[PDB]
């Protein structure tokens, strides 16, 4: 049977990622909104067809989860695992909703925030609101190709959705966000050849470093994992750049899908806090996280059904 | 003499930057001011054709004098404040002004980023806002923004400085004014009254007929004929921009005329009155929390410091 | 599953609609070009590609299926049903052939359209030929979005293709036609406020009236059936405008696909004979029905092979 | 120089020409849409920038004229001269007003042949009206790329502006209209060869037919006309396909503007009437004229001052 | 279970032809480009998504997988085999590998053939470039429209990819490829109806010729075959044209994808050998093969490993 | 005004540069291909409009310019000049014409070629025929973007156009053409740091280096010369890559136009030759000239004109 929300859309070149609070006695107006919220993507999203490419994921944290429903709980759901590194701090920081909104064009995303918004006021508090956009050729803030090892088609649906092993909650799937922060100045300071030592891949070209060659503290290094099972684990991506050029504010908001958070929970361990030949991945020292947050996406007919 | 961008084609993103002028910065920005148009090429050539990116410089009248000596353009003054019966024009700080548009936001942003990293040291940020066109080119309120713009021979003639001011001839004045609108009161309202505030029809964006379209309507109070019966215009591209999480939704107002006079007897009708109207109506939903006004003088005055 | 033909098209931009009834002794000429049709579609669409979107499908009515083929009949197929309201009147006119042609440009349609009733010269009488035009944000001719609470991905599959309960024609559908002209003078009477009861949804963001505000006897209200398990009954619509300024000609032509026209068979007795709730549909007091054919569109392989 | 009407509109893919005449006592009706029409074009394309491309083009007939206006009258304009050769017969018929409408989608065409017939119901009676769209490689109805030849940039400002020999109307220019009918039967039992023996030019690759080997009977042979100048006498044409493939209607209609009516209805005569070496246009052999008119479509600033 | 490789591309305009032979020793240096193949092919290509379209598929000869690999083989995997037809002659040429590399614009294919060539320098010799371009309407060199009748979505799938019959190599598929030069003088010699009479469809409108009508020597009848069963048997091609102005070179690049060779070979002794009806395809009448090459393009997995 | 070669053409992405030798006895067959050249680009080309930008730009060298004309010549017409460098050398090749064919799909290059060579057939000898293409982000062999300092619009009609200098072919313009190949092994042995400091721009960003850190060696720092007017001197370039990668071959295309050829040679002659501060252009360490014309690309009326 089930349909899953629009994960796997493809490539967009704007969004809106919003996180708000659950105030006090909001749960109500809340649980009205998750059952329309299909049927806004679709009246602002419709008409604007087919360039429009509209799409809103919504997602729900751990404390927000009991509030909301009782019943079963998604197996891998729970607050965010705040990371106290030797160097480098992965912080948890508050949400209990997640609209991720996607579009080739940022006044339809803009759109549909003001429609879910405008149901909600008086019911949630706002927490971070970030809108984002594409740079260039699929670039990020820091110059390089950023999507680019993203799975796709068949081991997309493998890698990102819920299936048998949590029968109830198939079609789901578990986004960690992270708002990232880069110290630009310091960045380009560097030789290109010493910011791809950072990545792991070529600025210009995009392609892998070889072996022979690429350092263990690199950040393609550290988030490649093999299974147990011999086999990559993969995530899925959607990081966008955002800024204010005013404000000196050059950013990545980081946005990552997976079937079980225990993979993305891992390359974060790694990341932050170090394997046997490597202290941190290099990255983190351009790269401070403002934010930090779980949530768990459901199936479309999940949030249907209310 | 060549002109600045001023008539740009239609884009669907645009950066508005701010900023005044450090005590001492006068020279780090008399750099930047012959590099602008080198950038605008730099960042933009490799996006072409699809990219329209564009660079429009204007500069403020207390800082055209601690910039340069010498002649200053006939009309360059501080923006005037508007002490209404009811609604206030107010007047804010800005030295320069940045109005960079295109059809993709990152080229704003990637030209913005450039520009500020020649002067940061040298300016203070007032004012920083990246805009959107909702759709088919309509505004915060829902109505299409832009139809009676002039456009080719009628803009150039509206626009640029000529024989009037020999001496600053491809300039241009414009003013800005950040608007933000209280969407909680406009929404109480019906179509057919929304149509008496603004004077055309919302969804086909026909002029209402002179026997029906109110005296204070935006439409009737932005209309100026001269004393010789031809129609005095300005050219616009207005913006919309905002954040939900704030509630703030707002449409960013740029009015390019060939003289300061044109846009400021708009401004004074709109706010002040005519015999026949208060005020204009669409004030009673957007209230004014900038204010400025920039000389944009011809390309070739900025290339040669 | 049976390859079916193209009823499940993307947003397309033109369309003709071609209705005709066989001559005596045109059984042939009809038989040959059913078998050939399927590839006629991709003759003149193949060199457009892959802006062309150019799709043809071909549907039979009831008394037409008898005279052309022997064996069983689709369970459903019918004539249309006559519809004698107390004021509005679902009429019933002539229509043994149905070709549904659709693309992003008209002169795709037209070339189709012109390489099919060519290869039917002698065979066929014309008796419904209407070229139409999506307005430039999927509006009709009154002035709402047109489409937006149609089905897509596997509900659709679902809703229009015959499956298992006749399983001899599994991949077929049920088109019924209707070509409606409307009293724009009227309706342009209106205050959009009078317009949005009429219809169930607002204007200008296409948003649907909250339940508690929604008129009985609005659009959106009669075409909303629940089935036995209380699970929406859906349809999938392509209405066209269309129209002639010189003779204040304004129209949308309508098409219904389902799996089943009691479906369809059901929104028409609501719409124009009432519920104890609503005398009828309020649309009708600013449209009339001027035709009215039903027909049953097979799976491709059922043309291709005879 | 003065504001012309969008007579030099680029290439655009649909078309509505709406031909009418003015009932007695509707002169002030019409003299109101003429001031008007021109910000009818900007309501109505406004919205739909830049894919748009919405033009529409006036032109007044010399009946018409005289009812209309005030003082002197254009140098060039008269009624339509009737040509009765021996063979083929070009016909004049009636026709005050001219609304040439073009832009990338026909829905934008009838939205603005709306509101112009909007404020003309009464005050007009129409003649003909032509729903007009490209085939996707600039083809006409006989299978021809059509428009190749024309005129572009300066040369195209001179051969069809009124400029300082009529200095009232500098901007205005000529436009001929005809409604032509093809008999494609006839046509296509033709071979290809003898099809471009009747055009002058390839079929696929559209290359001119050598100076020895292209009949002097040739459309393009007739219709290449030089001055006593010894320079080229030129025309810009916007020929549009029409048709209805039920009532087997193919159509060529055909738009032709020139600085002056004496170019234009030169090629005419060439064509109807023939030349030393030539019986008349072979292309006329499958061509049927049931219309033509002529008008003249003033400067825009001339309407603006009304 | 298989990814296979982008056999089933969407309609692109742009292509690169690169069949190579191993030199001795090269096995190794081989090996390992063909298990970073798939990861060149996106690094290249991702930076130009969704406009790009780039896609490489990747095939092995019959003598080159032997010295690659042990284990099983590929059921239908032979040398191409000549066919020696009263008149025309089907040859078969030199090829370890093929590279079909395909976009929607030739940059991007020379970019990702220039890294495959790069890895490999030393290792191979090549044996054929051809860079193809598609002409606007989908037509090929003759003036055809080239792909009509070519299979597509659910029934592709089931003509190309290797299935349950071979489940150890499923996912994969069966390449041919020959590069015909064509006798343009010739061929522009014909009137279109006899161009027409050839081929099997019209030209300008390319509808098939009915059945009655169409000589059973034309393309379109001696390629089209049907199976034991009388279902039809399908293959997918992809024909580029390629030339040269200068030196009088214009020709079709052929390449044609089957689930296994039989079909394909079947069609080309139909081609060049004739039938009781047919001496031989009247194409070849102005169509020769200086190229013939059969490959094995494995599913994606097997090269990763 | 007379109308001008489309020298000034936009942004294309293909190109097909064709450089031939008159044989004996060609003079005539070559005559009549110029007068027809116009007609044949729009023949190929106007079916494929707007898309297409198709355009051919025709030279003419010194010798041949006495072969097929008598009367004037061009001011500024000869042979390329040889420059026979230090190090670096500046070859002269043969050529009597080019055709300089430009258009956003390679096959509508091709095809014009294919028409122009059947011509000539005969009548010529090629000496060079290159297929170019640009790389998605107008950057050139070398990784750095190409174009970007190039005039437009009126500076560009100043710089590259036959004015009253030479009244008598005005509209014309000086086309110098070298075919260059690169040693990229070398070239990627460098930093990005060294390889900007070749050009004088930076390889990501493409901002020119500050003049105080720029080399006066730099290929940037030996193109900008001042006149004696004070004002820069400027040319049109429209530089192709092309190569092979079977033969090891990366080129770039060398096409330089200018309203007089002292203006181009004067750059070439501080490329190889040097300055007091400067030995050489660095560019050269990497690129190698194989060929090396001049032509003269009248206006063309002239051609229209035999
Ligand atoms: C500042 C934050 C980040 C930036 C700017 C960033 C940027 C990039 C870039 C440039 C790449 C190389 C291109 C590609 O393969 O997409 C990459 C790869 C990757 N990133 Fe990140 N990243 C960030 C954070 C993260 C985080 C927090 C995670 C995981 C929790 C992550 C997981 C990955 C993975 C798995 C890969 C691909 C591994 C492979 O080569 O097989 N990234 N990122
Ligand atoms: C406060 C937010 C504003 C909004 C949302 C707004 C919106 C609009 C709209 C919808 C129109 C009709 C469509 C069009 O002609 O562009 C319009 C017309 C106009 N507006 Fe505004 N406007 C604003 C502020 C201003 C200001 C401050 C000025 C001048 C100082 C101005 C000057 C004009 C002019 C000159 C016209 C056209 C007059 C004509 O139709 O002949 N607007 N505006
Ligand atoms: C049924 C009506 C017509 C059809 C189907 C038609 C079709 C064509 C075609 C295929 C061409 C060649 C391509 C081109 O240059 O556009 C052409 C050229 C031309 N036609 Fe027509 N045409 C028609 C009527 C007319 C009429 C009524 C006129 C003038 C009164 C006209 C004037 C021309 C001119 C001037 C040319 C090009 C001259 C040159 O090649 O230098 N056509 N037409
Ligand atoms: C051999 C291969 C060549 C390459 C790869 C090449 C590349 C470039 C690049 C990357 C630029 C900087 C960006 C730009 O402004 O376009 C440039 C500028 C320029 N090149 Fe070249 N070029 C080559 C040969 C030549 C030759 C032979 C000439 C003159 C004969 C020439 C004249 C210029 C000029 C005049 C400029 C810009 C001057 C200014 O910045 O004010 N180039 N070229």
């Amino acid at each position: 049977e089930p349909e899953p929300q629009m994960v796997l859309s493809p490539l967009t070149s704007a969004a809106i990622f919003l996180v708000v609070t659950i105030d006090s006695g909001g749960e109500d107006t809340v649980r009205d909104l998750l059952s329309d919220v299909a049927s806004l993507e679709r009246a602002v999203g419709f008409r604007a067809q087919p360039d429009g490419r509209l799409s809103c994921v919504t997602g729900i944290g751990s404390e927000a989860w009991d509030r909301l429903f009782s019943g079963a709980r998604p197996a891998g759901l729970h607050p965010f695992r705040e990371l106290d590194g030797p160097v480098h701090r992965a912080v948890a920081t508050p949400g209990d909703l997640l609209f991720h909104i996607r579009a080739s064009r940022l006044d339809l995303c803009f759109a549909l925030a003001t429609e879910i918004m405008g149901r909600l006021r008086g019911a949630v508090t706002p927490q971070d609101e970030v809108h984002g956009f594409k740079y260039f050729d699929e670039r990020d803030m820091l110059g390089f190709v950023d999507g680019t090892e993203n799975p796709t088609g068949a081991a997309a649906r493998r890698a990102v959705l819920v299936g048998a092993e949590d029968p109830a909650f198939a079609g789901g799937s578990y986004a960690v966000v992270q708002k990232y922060l880069h110290d630009i100045d310091a960045w380009e300071g560097l030789s290109v050849e010493a910011q791809e030592r950072v990545i792991g891949r070529r600025k210009m070209t995009d392609v892998e470093l070889s072996d022979d060659v690429k350092p263990a503290d690199s950040h393609v290094a550290l988030t490649s994992v093999t299974g147990p099972d011999g086999s990559d684990l993969e995530i899925l991506r959607d990081n966008m750049p955002f800024g204010s050029v005013g404000r000196e504010e050059f950013g990545t908001y980081f946005i990552g899908y997976a079937r079980t958070p225990e993979v993305t929970e891992t390359m974060l361990e790694r990341m932050f806090l170090g394997t046997a030949s490597a202290p941190h991945d290099r990255i983190l020292d351009f790269s401070t996280a403002v934010t930090g947050s779980l949530f768990f996406t459901p199936a479309a007919d999940f949030l249907e059904d209310l």
